[PDB]
């Protein structure tokens, strides 16, 4: 079975983007990211708890964390469901990349439809940074843009 | 066992707003609307099919219609699930209103999480307008603002 969703990223900056998600059944979720206006380099890219955009990107809450674990890299055992790792922005400030993930379904109890995708200001340290923020946010800095994950055909 | 959702309405104009939704169980959904910058008068306010905002408010598709019926008023029998009727904008351009509805749940197959709320430019004619558009859009005109329905605490 095929389910699809999209997120339009906007924020208090010049960062804009589109993200599409698709999955079939218990399958993994394929994530296609295109974001422009980023500073060249690595950027944290996470799926956050809430699709609330009232008070800017902050209302989206923390990283989606159904298994109540600590922050990690996508390939780690111990990680938040929403830890998608880093996005690389090229010399033109554009990040295009396709990710695959197990922990962000489009159906079921752990569905991420109606939650948020956020692109961050700094590199995500994947938990291994030994900073106080390492085990919660990855020390990825402020929030550049976000969007609610909504349904598409 | 209470579910909650929110939608932040923006668009190609000067209309902005917040909408909050809540339901418990098979219960009705409560909708709290606050929209500013509207022209004084009646405005169509509908829940559309898709949370897609790629190409403005147009990507959100038509009125959410799981039962494949024609356009109607909220109290009719023959109506789209998304037909919430009209919103009244006072002399200052502000519409505050609390609606209750049966056909826009926050769980189950007919969930509206990840879909869109749209506020329209003209009065919704509730189907009884005998225009070609009367049975599909209510002839409510262009789309002033929309937002994706996302989860909150
Ligand atoms: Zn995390
Ligand atoms: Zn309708």
């Amino acid at each position: 079975a095929t389910k699809k969703a999209v997120a339009v990223l906007k924020g208090n900056s010049n960062v804009e983007g589109v993200v599409t998600l698709s999955q079939d059944d218990d399958g993994p979720t394929t994530v296609n990211v295109r974001i422009t206006g980023l500073a060249p380099g690595l950027h944290g890219f996470h799926l956050h708890e809430y699709g609330d955009t009232t008070n800017g990107c902050m209302s989206t809450g923390a990283h989606f964390n159904p298994n109540k674990l600590t922050h990690g890299a996508p390939g780690d055992e111990i990680r938040h469901a929403g830890d998608l790792g880093n996005i690389v922005a090229n010399a033109d400030g554009v990040a295009e990349v396709t990710l695959v993930d197990n922990q962000i379904p489009l159906t079921g109890p752990n569905s991420v439809v109606g939650r948020a995708l956020v692109v961050h200001e700094l590199e995500d340290d994947l938990g291994k940074g030994g900073h106080e923020l390492s085990l919660t946010t990855g020390n990825a800095g402020g929030r550049l843009a976000c969007g609610v994950v909504g349904l598409t055909p």
